[PDB]
């Protein structure tokens, strides 16, 4: 169903949030090897989430669930804002620009919060 597909995508998103927190702690602790590994993990999780979201979006659209589609489109906008920030943060990491990296972390926390509430709203609209 839309609900079961939603729960699959939710578990991928929940992993992405948890991995981000572990990555951030590694950065603060100076473990750059770990930061690099977790950035690569996040890149793959974001790709997977995008793939899952698009399939759910089209099913909800065919089902005439206009509210869920509207909320999914809002979530995509926040998620893609975060993805673009993430890509710039990966560049800052490999360039050793730690002040840029810190600024991006702050921006990603704000985007993540917007996506967390939208994710809750999507579940209610199903
Ligand atoms: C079909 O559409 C969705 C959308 C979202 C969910 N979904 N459900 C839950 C939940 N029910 O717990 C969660 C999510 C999710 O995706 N979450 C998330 C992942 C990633 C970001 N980030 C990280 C940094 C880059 C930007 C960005 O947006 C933000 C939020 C929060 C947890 C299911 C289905």
């Amino acid at each position: 169903s839309v609900k079961s597909e939603y729960a699959e995508a939710a578990a991928v998103g929940q992993e992405a949030v948890a991995v981000f927190n572990t990555m951030k702690a590694a950065f603060q602790n100076g473990d750059k090897e770990a930061v690099a590994q977790y950035l690569a993990r996040l890149a793959s999780l974001y790709t997977r989430h995008e793939e899952l979201l698009n399939r759910i979006l089209e099913k909800a659209r065919r089902e005439g669930n206009k509210e869920a589609v509207t909320l999914m489109n809002e979530f995509t906008a926040t998620f893609q804002t975060g993805k673009s920030i993430f890509n710039a943060m990966v560049a800052a990491f490999k360039n050793g620009d730690d002040d840029s990296f810190e600024s991006y972390l702050q921006a990603l926390e704000k985007v993540t919060a917007k996506g967390e509430t939208l994710a809750d709203q999507i579940a209610k609209a199903l």
